[PDB]
């Protein structure tokens, strides 16, 4: 039942998912002035050389690019993390207009979209068990602004026409997610949650400071996707973002300056 509309959208989620009002919900606004520089934070280590993408799927809420995570192929480590976290999928959240679409905000600024690369802590053996643990997941979030095209996104954008409606999927091999990163790996980090139901409080959030640029043509193609399934009334897949939630009793740490 949950979704992103007036009747089932973020302000309703708490009724099925009481943790919506919990103590470590995501996303948040990143107050860049109150984020504490922490010289003990390590460089983030992003090892995507061996990533094996499998499939791309429209689930009715967003689209997911899935990876084979049955061995240590694409991993995130260091940064604020202990251990090794395996990439399982990436997805995006975006707006009906370029002035909104990101879930995290930076001194209240919305970006056109936000990419989330979702990784799970290999000490919990699989993703289902990891989401039940307070350090189960590390999600790397990257802002998108509109300007020049991102060449390494085009393969994603071109296949979207083939997964237009809910439940459609396509083969999606040999996609390299290093094509989606910006130059710098400076980050903020905080303890938070999934941003969609079940809203589990299991995420170490790592949000890059530097956005990537994507073209208006690229983001426009995102907005041509549908929330409905084939042969239902067209509801464009836009504004699939959860707004900033109360920071509460949490500190956002910066890797830089
Ligand atoms: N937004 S997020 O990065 O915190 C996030 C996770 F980290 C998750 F681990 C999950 S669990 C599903 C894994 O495929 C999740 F749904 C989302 N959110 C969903 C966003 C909207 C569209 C539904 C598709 C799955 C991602
Ligand atoms: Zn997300």
């Amino acid at each position: 039942h949950w979704g992103y509309g007036k009747h089932n959208g973020p302000e309703h989620w708490h009724k099925d998912f009481p943790i919506a009002k919990g103590e470590r919900q995501s996303p948040v606004d990143i107050d860049t002035h109150t984020a504490k520089y922490d010289p003990s934070l390590k460089p983030l280590s992003v090892s995507y050389d061996q990533a094996t993408s499998l499939r791309i799927l429209n689930n009715g809420h967003a689209f997911n690019v899935e990876f084979d995570d049955s061995q240590d192929k694409a991993v995130l480590k260091g940064g604020p993390l202990d251990g090794t976290y395996r990439l399982i999928q990436f997805h995006f959240h975006w707006g009906s207009l370029d002035g909104q679409g990101s879930e995290h905000t930076v001194d209240k600024k919305k970006y056109a979209a936000e990419l989330h690369l979702v990784h799970w802590n290999t000490k919990y053996g699989d993703f289902g068990k990891a989401v039940q643990q307070p350090d189960g997941l590390a999600v790397l979030g990257i802002f998108l602004k509109v300007g020049s095209a991102k060449p390494g996104l085009q393969k994603v954008v071109d296949v979207l026409d083939s997964i237009k409606t809910k439940g459609k999927s396509a083969d999606f091999t040999n996609f390299d997610p290093r094509g989606l990163l910006p130059e710098s790996l400076d980050y903020w980090t905080y303890p938070g949650s999934l941003t969609t139901p079940p809203l589990l409080e299991c995420v170490t959030w790592i949000v890059l400071k530097e956005p990537i640029s994507v073209s208006s043509e690229q983001v426009l193609k995102f907005r041509k996707l549908n929330f409905n399934g084939e042969g239902e009334p067209e509801e464009l897949m836009v504004d699939n973002w959860r707004p900033a939630q109360p920071l509460k009793n949490r500190q956002i740490k910066a890797s830089f300056k």
